[PDB]
This record gives structure tokens, C-alpha cells and sequence, in this order.
């Protein structure tokens, strides 16, 4: 029986075996009052406290959020809907420790994906307990507000300011400084993780000064601020906030108006309003998500990276071989999960329609042109596989590896990897390679779980990542030291060197999507 006692009462843990030892879990410990009522689109409140001991021992509810219902009855799909129910009462989080409690043990705290519009940390990929008990480290994880309710905006009105759902995180980040030390914890060693929207919130609590004492490092799985679908500026916030208003029949004269309205529907009218507060979107959209509100982030975060402006510590970054092939099954002519999906020139031409809404015509001629250089054999993949890079390189790639220069421009060490290998356990079809969210459970350890289908190659290689990123937490290199394996030198400008990650030899390689990432970087955003 393990209580813990905390600044706002009582906890009560449970014990899990894993792999022949003990990790003791608790789960959903509250660390916000419920933002229900008058409370709705504001700042999280600190919690007030109970007697008596709080049982952690089931995960909380989700966060109210839609639900991708495109392939009932896939795994592929339905593995990343929440499992917990849905409820505006969702503000917890979940820690698991190392048994016999350790000393002061480093701490890794997980924000997860879901384009700011959906998410939980009780999915099974995020399980944090195979690093507590293969590293000895503490994990952390924590449900944030998505959607309108976590990120509508009304640019400087408290009943409405924009970033709420960023604020649920911080205050966690609190939780764990004044908390952690209870559970065996080290709060001057606490290392954010994150992958998507995730590790975009992880990079802009890199440049928010109320999150500076809150962590230590940072560590950046295929997202960063800088990419195209991470923030939304000022004008569009607002256009969207009265949109949903307008849709709701909450159109008012007077602001505060409004948001006591949407504050009286409910969340099922807010959610099922949520996808047209815009003309046309794409698979790719944030219809709400992180602004420039003067608090949370105090201006335009491109200038605050290109000036210098963030905090001094080292940064884990990467990004998957086929990130953006997940996403032209939504929407793009010619895709399916179901069959080999060769596309035409001409399905190519449509799809770049659906994900450049516009985007003039010569935006998009000039996508074309840069990606459709064939050398050459014709090749009947080479349309279906110049979509999804361009898909991944503009979203995801091109920005991280520009984040990892300008960062690493102001002296700090950087490592960047670039994840090539396809789980053996993949439900989605062969040519959709590497796909984007399927590094995740190689570094939460699944494949240390031998009951569980993965080959010995993927036990190696996820035992592999797992130390790397636990050295990189406790010591800010992301080493392994004993198996003679490939040491990963520091990214910086210049040669801009990069590991990669597969169940063969791991390379240092220079310069990904050298030519590639010139055309999105310095020509696309003049059009
Ligand atoms: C700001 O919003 C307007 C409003 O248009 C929207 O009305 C909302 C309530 C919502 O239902 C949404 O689906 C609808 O589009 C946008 O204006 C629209 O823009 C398109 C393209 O230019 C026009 O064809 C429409 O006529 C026009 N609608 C109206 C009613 O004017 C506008 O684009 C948007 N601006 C942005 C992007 O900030
Ligand atoms: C691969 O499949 C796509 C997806 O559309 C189809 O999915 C199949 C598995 C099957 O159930 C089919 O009936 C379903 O519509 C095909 O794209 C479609 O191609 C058909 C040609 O009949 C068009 O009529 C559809 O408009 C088009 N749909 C979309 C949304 O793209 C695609 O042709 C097929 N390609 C192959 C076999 O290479
Ligand atoms: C636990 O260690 C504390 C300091 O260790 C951290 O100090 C930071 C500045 C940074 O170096 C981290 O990486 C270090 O790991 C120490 O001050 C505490 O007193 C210790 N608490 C215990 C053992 O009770
Ligand atoms: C907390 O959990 C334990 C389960 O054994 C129980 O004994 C105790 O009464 C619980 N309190 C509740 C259910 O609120
Ligand atoms: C709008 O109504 C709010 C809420 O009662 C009120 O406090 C505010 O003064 C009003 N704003 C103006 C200036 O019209
Ligand atoms: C080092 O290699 C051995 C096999 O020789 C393996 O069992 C062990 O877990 C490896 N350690 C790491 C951190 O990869
Ligand atoms: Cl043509
Ligand atoms: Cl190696
Ligand atoms: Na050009």
C-alpha cells in the first residue's frame, strides 16, 4: 500500500509488475480546479485541496474533443481515439515511479499530439511505465484543453484569452516543481518530451519566460512552433471566434457578450461547429491553437527564435522518413489505406488543391516543378511518392531542421535523428512507409515487451532509443556508452550532421533535404 503526501493532500498509488520488478503507478492526480461553468476558456485555477486519501489508481477523463471516425473498426485509426470518457473535467495527470521509490531521480514529463484538437495521455503507446522500470527515471504525463474550449481567443479579454490549453500544461509543469520531490523526484532535472502538437507546445515552452524554471531540456519528436499548422495569428483567431459565435446563433455586440453565451451551449454544439469556423481546411488544419496573446508568448515567436530569445539549454529534435503519407488518405483523389494508391499527374495536380487551399497558381506550379523532376525510369509510384514529401517536408521536416539551425546558432549543443524504421506491427499499408506517430512506441519501450509480437531486431533497437533519450535527460547527451554503438555528434550550422535510427547500422549522415528544404524555406513562404 503506497500513500504519497502532497501540498494538496493525499495519494494513493497501485503496483504493477513489469518485466520481473515493480513500478508503482498513479494515475489521474488532479492538479487544476475543473474548468465547468464560468470557469469555460479561462486560464487554469489552482487547486484548492482535499483530506483524505485520493485514489490514483484509474486514468481521468479526456478532454472533450471530436473523434476520427473515417475507419471504423481499424486499428491504425482507432488506436489514437481517446479511450477514457470524454468530459470538460479532464485536468489530471499520471506519474509513475521506479520501485523501491527512487532518491532523486530525473524526471520526463510527455505532452501529446493531436493537431491541438485532440488527445489524452492514457493512450497505450504513451505507457510510461517501461522507462520507469528499465531507466529508473520518473514519468509524467498530463490532459491539456484542445479545441475551442482550450484555445478559442478574443485577443486580451480574460474571459477568452487564447493559449488556455498551453496554460493547462504549464500549471502541471508547477505541479511537478512543488510535488515531484515527494515521489523520489529531482525537480532540477525535469526533461519535456513530446511528439506533433506535442513537441510544438514543448518548443514554445522554450520561448515562454513563465515556463523558464519549470524544466530543464527539451526533447522535439516530429513538430516544432515554426511549422506551418502551429500558430495562429491574431486576425484569423478572431475571424474564428466570432465564426463559431455566428454558427452557435452567439453573435453579440459586446465581447464579453459573446463568450457568456458559448459559455451557456454546450460542449457537443461547440465540437460539432468546430470544423467550419473556416472557409475550406485541409487534413492538415489547427482551426484553434496556440496565438500571440501578450502572455503566454509575448510576440511573434519567428522573431523571438531568429533574435535570440528563448532559453539556454540542449534540445533532442527528429522527424520520420515518411512523415506526411498518414494524411492523403483524408482528402487527397486517388488515395486509399486499401489498395497501392498510383496516382496520375493529374490526381497529383488535385492533391496539392486539397493541401495549398491557396496558394496561388503559381505557388502551386512551383511545388509542382521542384517535385516532379523525375530521373527517372517512369515509375508509376513517382506521383504517389512526390505527394506525401511534400506534404512532409512542408509540414514537418523542413521546419524542425530550421528550429534545430536557428537554435543551435545561439550556442547551445543540439542532436537530431532521423527515424527510418516500420514497425513489423504496422495495420496501415506498405506504401505508406515510416509513417508520422510511429516512432512513439519505440521510445515508450513497447517493443521491450517480448509477449508482444515485435522481432528481437525492434527489442534492440527501441532498448537502444530508450537509453539515448534517458542519457540526454540525466545528462544532456544522448549517448549510449557500452554497446560500442555509433556516438551522435552535435547538429550545428554549418555541417549540420544527423543520426539515423533503424534496426541495421545507425549512420551520421549531413544536410537532410538539402535542396528540398532551400525551396520551402527560402522561396515558398515569398508566394
Ligand atoms: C472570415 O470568415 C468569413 C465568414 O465566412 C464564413 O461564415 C462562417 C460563419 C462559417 O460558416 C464559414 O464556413 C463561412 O465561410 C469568411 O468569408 C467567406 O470567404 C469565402 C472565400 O472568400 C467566400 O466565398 C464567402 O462568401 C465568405 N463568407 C461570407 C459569409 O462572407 C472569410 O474568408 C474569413 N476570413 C478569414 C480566413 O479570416
Ligand atoms: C484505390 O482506391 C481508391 C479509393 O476509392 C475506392 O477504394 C477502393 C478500395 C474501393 O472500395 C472503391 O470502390 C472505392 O471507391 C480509388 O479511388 C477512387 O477511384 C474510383 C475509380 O472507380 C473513383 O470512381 C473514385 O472517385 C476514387 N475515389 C477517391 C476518393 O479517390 C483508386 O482508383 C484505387 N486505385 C487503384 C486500384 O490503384
Ligand atoms: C538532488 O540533486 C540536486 C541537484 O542535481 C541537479 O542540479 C541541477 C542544477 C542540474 O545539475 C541537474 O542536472 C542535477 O542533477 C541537489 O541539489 C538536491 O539537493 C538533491 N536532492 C536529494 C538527493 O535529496
Ligand atoms: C480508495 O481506495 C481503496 C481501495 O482498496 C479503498 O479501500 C478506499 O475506501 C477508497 N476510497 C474511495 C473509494 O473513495
Ligand atoms: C460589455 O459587457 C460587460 C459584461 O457585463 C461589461 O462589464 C462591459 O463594461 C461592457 N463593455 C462595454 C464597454 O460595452
Ligand atoms: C547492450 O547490449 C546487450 C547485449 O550484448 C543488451 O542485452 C543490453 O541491453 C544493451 N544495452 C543497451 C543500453 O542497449
Ligand atoms: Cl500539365
Ligand atoms: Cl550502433
Ligand atoms: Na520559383
Amino acid at each position: 500500500d503506497i500513500i504519497i503526501a502532497t501540498k494538496n493532500g493525499k495519494v494513493r498509488g497501485m503496483q504493477l509488475t513489469v518485466f520481473g520488478g515493480t513500478v508503482t503507478a498513479f494515475l489521474g492526480i488532479p492538479y487544476a480546479q475543473p474548468p465547468l461553468g464560468r470557469l469555460r476558456f479561462k486560464k487554469p485555477q489552482s487547486l484548492t485541496k482535499w483530506s483524505d486519501i485520493w485514489n490514483a489508481t484509474k486514468y481521468a477523463n479526456s478532454c472533450c474533443q471530436n473523434i476520427d471516425q473515417s475507419f471504423p473498426g481499424f486499428h491504425g485509426s482507432e488506436m489514437w481515439n481517446p479511450n477514457t470518457d470524454l468530459s470538460e473535467d479532464c485536468l489530471y495527470l499520471n506519474v509513475w515511479i521506479p520501485a523501491p521509490k527512487p532518491k532523486n531521480a530525473t524526471v520526463l514529463i510527455w505532452i501529446y499530439g493531436g493537431g491541438f484538437q485532440t488527445g489524452t495521455s492514457s493512450l497505450h503507446v504513451y505507457d510510461g511505465k517501461f522507462l520507469a522500470r528499465v531507466e529508473r527515471v520518473i514519468v509524467v504525463s498530463m490532459n491539456y484543453r484542445v479545441g475551442a474550449l482550450g484555445f478559442l481567443a478574443l485577443p486580451g479579454n480574460p474571459e477568452a484569452p487564447g493559449n488556455m490549453g498551453l496554460f493547462d500544461q504549464q500549471l502541471a509543469l508547477q505541479w511537478v516543481q512543488k510535488n515531484i520531490a515527494a515521489f523520489g523526484g529531482n525537480p532540477k532535472s525535469v526533461t519535456l518530451f513530446g511528439e506533433s502538437a506535442g513537441a510544438a507546445s514543448v518548443s514554445l515552452h522554450l520561448l515562454s519566460p513563465g515556463s523558464h524554471s519549470l524544466f530543464t531540456r527539451a526533447i522535439l519528436q516530429s513538430g516544432s512552433f515554426n511549422a506551418p499548422w502551429a500558430v495562429t495569428s491574431l486576425y484569423e483567431a478572431r475571424n474564428r471566434t466570432l465564426n463559431l459565435a455566428k454558427l452557435t446563433g452567439c453573435s453579440r455586440e459586446n465581447e464579453t457578450e459573446i463568450i457568456k453565451c458559448l459559455r451557456n451551449k454546450d460542449p457537443q454544439e461547440i465540437l460539432l461547429n468546430e470544423a467550419f469556423v473556416v472557409p475550406y481546411g485541409t487534413p492538415l488544419s489547427v482551426n484553434f491553437g496556440p496565438t500571440v496573446d501578450g502572455d503566454f508568448l509575448t510576440d511573434m515567436p519567428d522573431i523571438l527564435l531568429e533574435l535570440g530569445q528563448f532559453k539556454k539549454t540542449q534540445i533532442l529534435v527528429g522527424v520520420n522518413k515518411d512523415e506526411g503519407t498518414a494524411f492523403l488518405v483524408y482528402g487527397a483523389p486517388g488515395f486509399s489505406k486499401d489498395n497501392n494508391s498510383i496516382i496520375t499527374r493529374k490526381e497529383f495536380q488535385e492533391g496539392l488543391k486539397i493541401f495549398f487551399p491557396g496558394v496561388s497558381e503559381f505557388g502551386k506550379e512551383s511545388i509542382l516543378f521542384h517535385y516532379t523532376d523525375w530521373v527517372d525510369d517512369q515509375r508509376p509510384e513517382n506521383y504517389r511518392e512526390a505527394l506525401g514529401d511534400v506534404v512532409g517536408d512542408y509540414n514537418f521536416i523542413c521546419p524542425a531542421l530550421e528550429f534545430t539551425k536557428k537554435f543551435s546558432e545561439w550556442g547551445n549543443n543540439a542532436f537530431f535523428y532521423y527515424f527510418e524504421h516500420r514497425s513489423s506491427k504496422l495495420p496501415w499499408p506498405e506504401w505508406m512507409g515510416v509513417m508520422h506517430g510511429y516512432e512513439i512506441e519505440f521510445v515508450f519501450g513497447l517493443p521491450l515487451e517480448r509477449r508482444d509480437q515485435y522481432t528481437k531486431a525492434e527489442e534492440i533497437l527501441s532498448r537502444s532509443i530508450v537509453k539515448r533519450w534517458a542519457n540526454f535527460a540525466k545528462y544532456g547527451n544522448p549517448q549510449e556508452t557500452q554497446n560500442q554503438s555509433t556516438s551522435w555528434p552535435v547538429f550545428k550550422s554549418t555541417e549540420q550532421k544527423y543520426l539515423t535510427l533503424n534496426t541495421e547500422s545507425t549512420r551520421i549522415m549531413t544536410k537532410l533535404r538539402a535542396q528540398q528544404c532551400r525551396f520551402w524555406t527560402s522561396f515558398f513562404p515569398k508566394v
